[PDB]
DNA sequence: ATAATGACGCT
DNA sequence: AGCGTCAT
């Protein structure tokens, strides 16, 4: 209609590093470059857990969450790089710092929301405006978009992969109105030019390659990102959404990958995101609640309002370790020693946080899991975090959990713990 | 025995 | 507060 908002107000991108931990290890060790290789965590149980996989190794069917011993069965020449271990646990420091390299480069172009160790959303709306006045309304050359796909294109009245990409990009640019500075399609296009630049800057300055999605909101940008990996970027326009969603499995949309996703499918009897359009907002609210219903109604029309939160850094700092199977902690001395190992890494990261990012935490959350309980957390308790001191933090954590011990002989611990988790929260300026 | 973390919703 | 959900 004439009064219906179409969710084309913003230009939003999602940048995602390609096989990130592998690229970090390949940059450090050139022997691993352009080879089937994976990053593995621990190693005694079945060779350690695979947690990142180069595209060369993915062709052999190697995937994350696979034992390395099993990965070698699919790919005997697989090269492995191991995650650093400190105080008996995985230490991800190298990857955090690599991540900071990328995040700081992105921050030069626009405001970012860190979404994970290797992903960031970018609100490009302002950057695009000023680039549009700078560009004096001359056509946007395809040379400014050498790694960009236009989703849905080419269509209409042709065997080469890159050939296809160019065809669609040509069709898109030929159709574009540089006339209207407020045309959403034009804005996304300029957005993509900027992300081409941002992605060139990251590769030049860190050596890392990435993929990106450019669209009008977070969910579509994140969806766009995954359409042409690795080392490519995809523009999903508002107009592309109906065909794209028509065979897009519901579970693929961000936040619908779990139980709400499954219940949308089960209760409504549908499979694809586009099928949601046939229901009224009130019907969707009645089934999934007021907030989920409103979100769904809009999202299935490609409309979403979640803003890019201006935060390049975390707001909790935590350390955890699982103790699967036979390694479950069953003596009080064990529990105390591991609480201390966790507290020591935590103090380290915290001290760095106070120096670098000018800040102190004021609360400590202690989380454990008991054997057999197959939730992430069996129990969560809090206490004051007054001193960045590992022995006090570990002692305090024990204190707020020790009554969970069912054991008659309290030299021993029952039920056994299969997870310890310490998390610094409630940060303040300093 | 697919980890180690982080953010947010509900009550 | 403390637990449940979703994510990389
Ligand atoms: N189950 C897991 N266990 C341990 N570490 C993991 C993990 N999943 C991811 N990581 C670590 C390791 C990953 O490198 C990093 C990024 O996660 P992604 O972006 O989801 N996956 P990637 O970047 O590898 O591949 P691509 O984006 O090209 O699909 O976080
Ligand atoms: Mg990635
Ligand atoms: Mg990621």
């Amino acid at each position: 209609g004439p009064h219906m908002a179409t969710g084309q107000d913003r230009v939003v991108a999602l940048v995602d590093m390609d096989c990130f931990f592998v690229q970090v290890e390949q940059r450090q060790n050139p022997h691993l470059r352009n080879k089937p290789c994976a990053v593995v965590q621990y190693k005694s149980w079945k060779g350690g857990g695979i947690i990142a996989v180069s595209y060369e190794a993915r062709a052999f069917g190697v995937t994350r969450s696979m034992w390395a011993d099993d990965a070698k069965k699919l790919c005997p020449d697989l090269l492995l790089a191991q995650v650093r271990e400190s105080r008996g646990k995985a230490n991800l420091t190298k990857y955090r710092e690599a991540s900071v390299e990328v995040m700081e480069i992105m921050s030069r172009f626009a405001v970012i929301e860190r979404a994970s160790i290797d992903e960031a959303y970018v609100d490009l709306t302002s950057a695009v405006q000023e680039r549009l006045q700078k560009l004096q309304g001359q056509p946007i050359s395809a040379d400014l978009l050498p790694s960009t796909y236009i989703e849905g294109l080419p269509q209409g009245p042709t065997v080469q992969k890159e050939g296809m990409r160019k065809q669609g990009l040509f069709q898109w640019l030929d159709s574009l109105q540089i006339d209207n500075l407020t045309s959403p399609d034009l804005q996304l296009t300029v957005g993509a030019v900027i992300v081409e630049e941002m992605r060139a800057a990251i590769e030049r300055e860190t050596g890392f390659q990435c993929s990106a999605g450019i669209s009008h909101n977070k969910v579509l940008a994140k969806l766009a990102c995954g359409l042409n990996k690795p080392n490519r970027q995809t523009l999903v326009s508002h107009g592309s959404v109906p065909q794209l969603f028509s065979q897009m499995p519901i579970r693929k949309i961000r936040s619908l990958g779990g139980k709400l996703g499954a219940s949308v499918i089960e209760i409504l009897g549908i499979e694809y995101m586009g099928e949601l359009t046939q229901f009224t907002e009130s019907q969707l609210q009645s089934h999934f609640g007021e907030k989920n219903g409103s979100w769904l109604y809009a999202m299935c029309r490609g409309i979403e309002h979640d803003p890019v939160k201006p935060r390049q850094l975390p707001k909790t700092i935590g350390c955890s370790k699982n103790f699967p199977g036979k390694t479950a902690l069953a003596t009080r001395e064990q529990v105390q020693w591991w609480l201390l190992q966790l507290a020591q890494e935590l103090e380290e990261r915290l001290t760095k946080d106070r120096n670098d990012n000018d800040r102190v935490a004021t609360q400590l959350v202690v989380s454990i899991r008991v054997q057999g309980d197959k939730r992430l957390s069996s129990l969560r308790r809090c206490c004051a975090l007054t001193r960045y001191d590992a022995h006090k933090m570990s002692h305090d954590a024990f204190t707020v959990i020790k009554n969970c011990n069912t054991s008659g002989i309290q030299t021993e611990w029952s039920p056994p713990l299969t997870m310890l988790f310490l998390c610094a929260t409630k940060f303040s300026a300093s």
